[PDB]
C-alpha cells in the first residue's frame, strides 16, 4: 500500500523509497520545452508571440524580456541533448515552430529548408541517444502573417492552413516521430489570448483592457476554442487517414486543474466546483469524447456558443489516440455572479466561480508554488494529490484514455543567484510528491498513465514572466547561455530514473 | 564668391563664417529619424525588419542589436521634441510606422486607434513648437503580414494595400502635415533586400547567400523597384486627386551618390561612371521624369526589366511635387564584368562597374566616413563637393526640381565612451563642409534647394549596425534611454541655426 504526504516536509526525495522502478518498465520519464521559449528568433519567421512581446513589452514580463535569443537552442540544441543523455531520460517533448518551417504561413508560399534541417538534426540526435520525441505541432507560436491576414484562430481559414502545416510535418518527420501533440493547452489561448489579453494575440473587450487593439472577451474565446477543436480534429483525421503507415499516435494536450469546494458543506460552493470542472475540462473533453459541448455550457452560454454540424461533430468525437495532461495545481471554487450585460464581461465569468488557494476556514491548499510579489494574497499553492484526483477523474469520466503527463513543474525566483538557483530543493519536493501520487494512482486506480515529462529542461523565457522565474532542471546563465548545468533537482531526477 | 574646402582641416565650423543666414530666410533646417530606429516595438504590430533582425540576428548588427526598444520614442517622444526646440529647428522628418497604425496590414482589418493617437500627439507637439513635419509614409517597415501573404513588394497586390494605408494617413494627419515623403531611398530595398539579402526581407539567390530563405538576385530587384514606383505613383495620384484641399506637397526620397571615374583619362572608367549614374539614379529618376527606364538599362537588362504600360507610364511620369535627396558620399567607378549566366549574378552587376574610394593613382576621395574594422580596404570616405555635383546634376538633367536634402550625416564608433561620443568634432566637419558646398550650389547654380535635415536627431538602432555606431546629434545612454543630451555637433548646429 502506497502512502503519500500532502504537506511539507516530504520525504519522497529519497530514491531508495521512490524511483523509476516503482513504475512499469516501459514508463517514459523525461523533460519538456517549447520552441518559443528556447529557440531564439534566429532563422525563423515571426510569430504572434514575437509580435505580442514587442508590441506590448509590459505583458512580456516585469523585466520586459522576450524570446529573441532566450537560451539559443537553435545553436546549442546539442547541449540540450547532452543534458537529456546525462539524465538518461527516455522522453523529450519539444515543439516545432510553424514559423521556422513555413515562415510565410501558407504552405504554397514555400517551406524553409534550413528550418526542416534544424529539426531533422534534432530528431536524429535524440533518437541516437535512445530518447523518444513527443513533438507538439503547435505551441502558441502561430505565424504573424496568419494572425494579420484573418486574425488566426478567430477565423475558420486557420483550419486548412494548420492542416497543410501538419501535413508537412508528418511527411518530413513522421518516419522518426511516433508521438504528436497537436495543440498545447487548449484552454489557454482562448481565455488569455482572447479573453483577458494577457497572452498573444492579446484581444479582448476595450474595458477589460484598453491596450487591446481589438476584441470581445465575451464571444471570441468561444469562437477560438471551437476552431482549435475543428483544427485539431482535422489534423488527427489527416494523421489517422494519410499517415497511418507511420504507426504513430497523436493526441491533444489539455491543461488540467483539479477543483475543490471553497466550503465543502455549502452547496453553492459544491455547485461552483462542478461547474468549474465542466467549463475548464468539459469544454474540450466533451467535444473530444462526445462530439458536443457540456450541457451546463450550452445552457449558460446560449447563442455565444457555436454549434458543431453533424459532420464536424463526428470528426471531433474520438479524435485522439491519447491525451497529454499538463497539471500544475488545484484551486478552491466558490460561487461568483455572471454579469452577462456588463461591458467588462468575459467568457471566464460564465462559470460563475471565484477561484482561491485558501478555503473558507483558512486552510491553504498545499505548499507555495509561485510567490506573487505585487500581491501576496495572489500567491499560488500546489496540491500533490491533485494529480491523483485528475487522473482518477479522467479514467472514470472520459472512457479510460491512454495518458501521458506532458508537463509538470515549478519555478523559483530569477532574483536568486547562481548558488541559490542550483540548490532548488523546493523543486525536488514538488516533483517527488507529484510522482508519489502519480505512482499511487496508477497502482490503486489502474489509470493508464504511460509517461511523465517534467517541465522544463532548462531555464528559458517564461510566458508573461520573462526571465524573472526559472523552471529548468538545468541552469542557464543569462550572460552566457552555452552551458546547461544540472541543478539539485536535475541530479535528483537523474538518480530517480536510474536508481 | 564662395570658397569651400574639400580636405581637412575644414574651417567652416565657425558660424561667423557660415550660419543659417547665409541661406534664404525661408530655408528649413532640421533633423530626421525613422520609426523602426527610434520607436520600439511597444504598441505596434510586427514588420519585416522585426522579422529580419530576429530571424537572422547576425545581419541585424555585429552586436545583434535590433529595434525592440532602441531609444523608446514611443514613451519619450516629448524629449525628442525638447531637443528640436533646444536646436530651434524648423524641420523634423519622421516616419509613420505602417505596423503601428494598421497592424494587420490590410486596412479593412481595422486601424489601431491608440497608434493614430500616438502620431496626433507627436504632430501636435511639433507644430506647437513651430517645427514643420516631413512625414515619410514608408521607411522600410512593411507589416510582416503583407510580406508573408504575398511577399511584399515582389507582388502587385502591394499597390492597393499601400494606397489604402496612405489614404488613412492623409485623412488622419493631412490637416497638419503638409509634407509627405512616400518611400524612403528607392534604391535600397530592391538591392539590399532582394539582391544581396543584407537588408529585410533578405531574399536573394541561394549562392549569393545560403541563409536566404528564398529569392533571385538577378530578377527580383527589378520586379521590386518597378512595384515601388507604381506604388509610389499611385499614392501621389491619390494625394493630388483626393487631398488637394490639404495644400501639401508629396515626393519620393532618392538615395543619391555622386560617381567619379577611377581613372579620369581611361574611357572605360568614364563609361562605367556614366553607367553608374544611370543604374543608380536614372533607374528611378527616368520613370519619374519620363515614364520609362534609361536606355542603357533597357539594353543591358533586357527581358529581366519590366515594362510600364502606357497607363502606368503616364501615372509615374511627373509623380512628385519635390524630391527628397539623401546624400552621404561619392564613389570612384571602374569597369567590371557583367556575368549574366553565373548562378551568383545580381542586379547590381548589371551596371558593369566596381566602386572604390581611392582612384587609380592612389588619391583617397576625402576624409574618413566609416571605419570598417573587419576590412580596412573597405573603409568609406566622404566628399563634400559631392552635394554640389549631385544638386547641379539634378537641376540640369532632371528639369530643375524643388529639392529638400532629407538626410545627411556621419556616424562615430559606439566603442567610444560618453566623453568621447559627446565630443564629435568629426561630425561638425562633415556637416559644415557639406553645408558650405550646399550654400555654394544654391548661389552659383541657382538650384532650388529649400531645406536640409541632418541625420539623425539622436543615437538609435542603425540598420545592419546595431548600436555599434552612433549618428545622433544628441547622446543616448543605452543603459538609460530617457535623456537626449546635445553633443558638440548638436551645440554647433544650434549656433549655426541661430547665430
Ligand atoms: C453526447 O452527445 C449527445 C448527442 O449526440 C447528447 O445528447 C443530445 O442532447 C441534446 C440536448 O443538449 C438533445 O437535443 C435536444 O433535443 C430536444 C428534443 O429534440 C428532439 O425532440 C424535439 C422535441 O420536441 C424535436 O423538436 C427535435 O426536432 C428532436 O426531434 C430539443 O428540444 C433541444 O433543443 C432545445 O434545447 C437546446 C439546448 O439543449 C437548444 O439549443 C435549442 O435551441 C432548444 O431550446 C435539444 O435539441 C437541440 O437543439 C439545438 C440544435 O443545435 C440541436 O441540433 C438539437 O439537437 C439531443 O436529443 C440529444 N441527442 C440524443 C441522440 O440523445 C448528450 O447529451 C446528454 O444527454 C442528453 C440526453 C441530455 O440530457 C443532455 O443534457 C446531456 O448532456 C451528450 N452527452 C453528454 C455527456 O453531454
Ligand atoms: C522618354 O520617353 C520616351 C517614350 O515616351 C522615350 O522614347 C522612346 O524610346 C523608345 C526606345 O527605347 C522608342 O521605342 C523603340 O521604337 C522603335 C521603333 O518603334 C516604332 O517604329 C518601329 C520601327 O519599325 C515599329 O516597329 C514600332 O511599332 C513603332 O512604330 C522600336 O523598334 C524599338 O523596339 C526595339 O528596341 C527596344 C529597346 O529599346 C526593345 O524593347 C524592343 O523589343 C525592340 O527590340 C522601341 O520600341 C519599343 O519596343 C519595346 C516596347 O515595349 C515599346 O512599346 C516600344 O516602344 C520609342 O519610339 C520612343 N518614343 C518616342 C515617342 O519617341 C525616350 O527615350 C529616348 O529617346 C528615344 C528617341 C531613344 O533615343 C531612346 O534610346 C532615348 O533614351 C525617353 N527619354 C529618355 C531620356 O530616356
Ligand atoms: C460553510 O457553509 C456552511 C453552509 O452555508 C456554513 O454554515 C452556515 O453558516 C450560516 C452563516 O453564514 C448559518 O446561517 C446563519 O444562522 C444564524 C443562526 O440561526 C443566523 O443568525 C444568521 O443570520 C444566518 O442565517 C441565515 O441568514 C440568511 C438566510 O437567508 C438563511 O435562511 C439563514 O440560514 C447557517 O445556519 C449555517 N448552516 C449550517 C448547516 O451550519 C458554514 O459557516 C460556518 O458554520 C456555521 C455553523 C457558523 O458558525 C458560521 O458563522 C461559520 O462561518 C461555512 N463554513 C465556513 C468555515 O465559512
Ligand atoms: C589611366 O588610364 C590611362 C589610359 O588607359 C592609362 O594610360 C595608359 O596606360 C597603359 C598601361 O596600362 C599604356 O599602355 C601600355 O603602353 C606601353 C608602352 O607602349 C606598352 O608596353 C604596354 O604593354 C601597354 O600597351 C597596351 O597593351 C595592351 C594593348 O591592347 C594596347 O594596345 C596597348 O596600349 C597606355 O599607352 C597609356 N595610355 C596613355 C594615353 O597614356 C594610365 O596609366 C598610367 O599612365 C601611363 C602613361 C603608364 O605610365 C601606366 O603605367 C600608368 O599606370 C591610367 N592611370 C593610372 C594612374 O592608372
Ligand atoms: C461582444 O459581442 C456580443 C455579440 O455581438 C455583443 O453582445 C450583443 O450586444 C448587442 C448590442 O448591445 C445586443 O443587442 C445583443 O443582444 C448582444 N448579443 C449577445 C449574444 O450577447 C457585445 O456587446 C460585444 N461586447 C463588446 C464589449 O464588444
Ligand atoms: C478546509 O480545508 C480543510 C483541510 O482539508 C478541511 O479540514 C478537514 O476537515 C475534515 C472534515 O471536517 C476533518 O476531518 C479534517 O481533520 C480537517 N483537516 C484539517 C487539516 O483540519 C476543512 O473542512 C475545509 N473547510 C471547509 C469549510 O471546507
Ligand atoms: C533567376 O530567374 C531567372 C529568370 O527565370 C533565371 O534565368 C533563366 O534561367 C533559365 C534556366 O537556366 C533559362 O532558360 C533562361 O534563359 C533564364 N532567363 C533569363 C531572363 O535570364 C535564373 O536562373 C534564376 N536564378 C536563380 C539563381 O534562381
Ligand atoms: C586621382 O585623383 C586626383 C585628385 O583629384 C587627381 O589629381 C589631380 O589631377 C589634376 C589633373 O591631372 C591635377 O591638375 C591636380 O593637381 C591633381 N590633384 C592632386 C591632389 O594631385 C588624379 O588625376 C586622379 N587620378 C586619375 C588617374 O584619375
Ligand atoms: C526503488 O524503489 C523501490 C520502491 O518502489 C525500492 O524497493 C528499491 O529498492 C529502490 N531501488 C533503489 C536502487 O534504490
Ligand atoms: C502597460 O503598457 C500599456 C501599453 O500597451 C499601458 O496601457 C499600461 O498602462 C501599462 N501598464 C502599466 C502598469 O504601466
Ligand atoms: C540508463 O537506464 C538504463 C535502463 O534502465 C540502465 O540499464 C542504464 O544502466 C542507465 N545508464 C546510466 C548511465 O545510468
Ligand atoms: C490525404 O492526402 C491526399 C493526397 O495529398 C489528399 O487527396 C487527401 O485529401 C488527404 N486526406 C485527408 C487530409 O484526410
Ligand atoms: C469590471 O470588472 C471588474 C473585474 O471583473 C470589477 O471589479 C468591476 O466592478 C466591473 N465593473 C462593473 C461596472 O461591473
Ligand atoms: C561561455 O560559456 C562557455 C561554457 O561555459 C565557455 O566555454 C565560454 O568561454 C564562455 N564565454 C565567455 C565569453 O566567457
Ligand atoms: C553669419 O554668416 C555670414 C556669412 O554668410 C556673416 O557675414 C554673418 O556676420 C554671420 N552671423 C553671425 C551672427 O555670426
Ligand atoms: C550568420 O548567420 C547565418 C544563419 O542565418 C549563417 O548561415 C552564417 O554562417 C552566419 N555568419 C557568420 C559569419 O557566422
Ligand atoms: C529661433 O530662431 C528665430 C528665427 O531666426 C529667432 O528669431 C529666435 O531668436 C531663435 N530663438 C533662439 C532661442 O535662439
Ligand atoms: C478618391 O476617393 C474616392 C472616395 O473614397 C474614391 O472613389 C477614388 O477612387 C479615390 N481616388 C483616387 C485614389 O485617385
Ligand atoms: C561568385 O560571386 C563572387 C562575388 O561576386 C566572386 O568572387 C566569385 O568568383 C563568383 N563565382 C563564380 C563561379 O563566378
Ligand atoms: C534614467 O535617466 C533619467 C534622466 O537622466 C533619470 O532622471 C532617471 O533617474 C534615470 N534612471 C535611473 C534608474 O538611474
Ligand atoms: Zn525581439
Amino acid at each position: 500500500e502506497i502512502t503519500c504526504q500532502e504537506n511539507l516536509p516530504f520525504t519522497c526525495g529519497n530514491t531508495d523509497a521512490l524511483n523509476s522502478s516503482s513504475f512499469s518498465s516501459d514508463f517514459i520519464f523525461g523533460v519538456a520545452s517549447s520552441a518559443y521559449q528556447i529557440e531564439g528568433t534566429i532563422g525563423r519567421g515571426l510569430n504572434i508571440w514575437d509580435g505580442f512581446t514587442h508590441r506590448y513589452p509590459n505583458k512580456s514580463g516585469p523585466d520586459h524580456g522576450n524570446g529573441d535569443t532566450t537560451c539559443d537552442s537553435f545553436s546549442y540544441w546539442q547541449k540540450d541533448i547532452d543534458v537529456l543523455d546525462e539524465l538518461n531520460a527516455t522522453g523529450y517533448r519539444f515543439s516545432i515552430a510553424w514559423s521556422r518551417i513555413i515562415p510565410r504561413g501558407k504552405r504554397s508560399r514555400g517551406v524553409n529548408e534550413k528550418g526542416i534541417d534544424y529539426y531533422h538534426g534534432l530528431i536524429s540526435g535524440l533518437i541516437k541517444k535512445g530518447i523518444t520525441p513527443f513533438v507538439t505541432l503547435f505551441h502558441w507560436d502561430l505565424p504573424q502573417t496568419l494572425q494579420d491576414e484573418y486574425e488566426g484562430f478567430l477565423d475558420p481559414q486557420i483550419i486548412d492552413d494548420f492542416k497543410d502545416y501538419a501535413d508537412l510535418c508528418f511527411e518530413e518527420f513522421g518516419d522518426s516521430v511516433k508521438y504528436w501533440l497537436t495543440i498545447n493547452q487548449l484552454y489557454s489561448v482562448p481565455t488569455r489570448g482572447y479573453g483577458s489579453a494577457l497572452d498573444a494575440p492579446g484581444r479582448c473587450s476595450p474595458t477589460v483592457d484598453p491596450s487591446c487593439y481589438a476584441g470581445n472577451s465575451s464571444t471570441e474565446p468561444y469562437i477560438v476554442a471551437h476552431h482549435q477543436l475543428l483544427a485539431h480534429a482535422k489534423v488527427v483525421d489527416l494523421y489517422r487517414k494519410n499517415y497511418t503507415h507511420q504507426g504513430g499516435k497523436i493526441g491533444p494536450t489539455m491543461i488540467t486543474r483539479w477543483f475543490l469546494p471553497y466550503n465543502d458543506t455549502d452547496r453553492h460552493s459544491i455547485a461552483a466546483t462542478e461547474r468549474m470542472k465542466e467549463f475548464f475540462l468539459g469544454w474540450f473533453m466533451g467535444p473530444l469524447t462526445n462530439g458536443t459541448y457540456p450541457q451546463i455550457m450550452i445552457d449558460t452560454v446560449g447563442e455565444r456558443l457555436p454549434s458543431f454540424s453533424p459532420e464536424e461533430s463526428n470528426l471531433v468525437k474520438g479524435s485522439y489516440d491519447f491525451l497529454g495532461l499538463n497539471y500544475y495545481f488545484t484551486q478552491y471554487a466558490q460561487p461568483s455572479p455572471n454579469p452577462v450585460n456588463s461591458t467588462n464581461h468575459t467568457a471566464m465569468m460564465d462559470a460563475g466561480a471565484k477561484l482561491t488557494y485558501i478555503n473558507a476556514s483558512g486552510h491553504y491548499i498545499g505548499p507555495l508554488f509561485e510567490k506573487d510579489k505585487a500581491d501576496s494574497t495572489d500567491n499560488i499553492y500546489y496540491y500533490p494529490k491533485g494529480i491523483y484526483s485528475v487522473m482518477d477523474y479522467f479514467k472514470n469520466k472520459y472512457y479510460n484514455p491512454l495518458i501521458y503527463v506532458t508537463e509538470n513543474g515549478i519555478s523559483t525566483p530569477g532574483d536568486e543567484n547562481r548558488n541559490q538557483s542550483m540548490l532548488d530543493y523546493t523543486r525536488i519536493d514538488y516533483l517527488c510528491s507529484h510522482l508519489c501520487f502519480l505512482n499511487k494512482v496508477i497502482k490503486e486506480k489502474d489509470v493508464n498513465v504511460k509517461g511523465y515529462l517534467a517541465w522544463a529542461l532548462g531555464d528559458n523565457y517564461e510566458f508573461n514572466k520573462g526571465f524573472t522565474v526559472r523552471f529548468g532542471l538545468s541552469y542557464i546563465d543569462w550572460n552566457n547561455v552555452t552551458d546547461r548545468d544540472l541543478k539539485k533537482s536535475g541530479q535528483w531526477y537523474q538518480t530517480f530514473i536510474s536508481p
